């Protein structure tokens, strides 16, 4: 599923992400925009044999189990395929564990580069939340 901006903001709010770990809702929307372009089925392979899965591009070496990644730790205790669902619940629950570890939201390289240091509130502005 490809979400719209405010559509996703509302879904993330419903799952308690506003100010989770101190990160305002716009941070999470911005992260999804630049990690996956709001696409719940996004997948991207990496040189280390891992793959990043879903709306928040959750990695299969540390966080989810995809059965094919050397060194898998499965710290979210979730199969990676569940992170490709149209409903964001499993991805949000794993993201809450990631942000509590991957040194806050720096675990999301696209957020680090393309969101951090900008006025991320613009990502929720004008949404009926
Ligand atoms: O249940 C839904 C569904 Br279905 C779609 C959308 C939207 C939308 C708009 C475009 Br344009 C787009 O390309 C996509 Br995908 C979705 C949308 C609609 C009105 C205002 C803002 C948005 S937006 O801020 O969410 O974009 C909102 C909800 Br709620
Ligand atoms: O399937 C949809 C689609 Br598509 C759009 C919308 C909404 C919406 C629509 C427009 Br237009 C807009 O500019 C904005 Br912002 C939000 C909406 C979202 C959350 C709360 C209230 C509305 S409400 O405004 O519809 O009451 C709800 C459903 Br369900
Ligand atoms: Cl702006």
């Amino acid at each position: 599923k490809v979400f719209g901006r405010c559509e996703l903001a509302a879904a993330m709010k419903r799952h308690g992400l506003d100010n989770y770990r101190g990160y305002s809702l716009g941070n999470w929307v911005c992260a999804a925009k630049f990690e996956s372009n709001f696409n719940t089925q996004a997948t991207n392979r990496n040189t280390d044999g891992s793959t990043d899965y879903g709306i928040l591009q959750i990695n299969s070496r540390w966080w989810c189990n995809d059965g094919r990644t050397p060194g898998s730790r499965n710290l979210c205790n979730i199969p990676c395929s569940a992170l490709l669902s149209s409903d964001i619940t499993a991805s949000v629950n794993c993201a809450k564990k990631i942000v509590s570890x991957g040194n806050g939201m720096n675990a999301w390289v696209a957020w680090r580069n393309r969101c951090k240091g900008t006025d991320v509130q613009a990502w929720i502005r004008g949404c009926r939340l």
